[PDB]
């Protein structure tokens, strides 16, 4: 959702996006948000990305 879990890309508006954290695959990620509570995850670099769950 945040880190590794399906990030939401529309669960209330249309779909827009931005960075996220894949800790999988290539890790960071995106996503931004598709309407509610912007899904508090809303990254834009590796900074950001690290921030939120890169170095916590």
């Amino acid at each position: 959702d945040f880190c590794l879990e399906p990030p939401y890309t529309g669960p209330c508006r249309a779909a827009i996006i931005r960075y996220f954290y894949n800790a999988k695959a290539g890790l960071c990620q995106t996503f931004v948000y598709g309407g509610c509570r912007a899904k508090s995850n809303n990254f834009k670099s590796a900074e950001d990305c690290m921030r939120t769950c890169g170095g916590a």
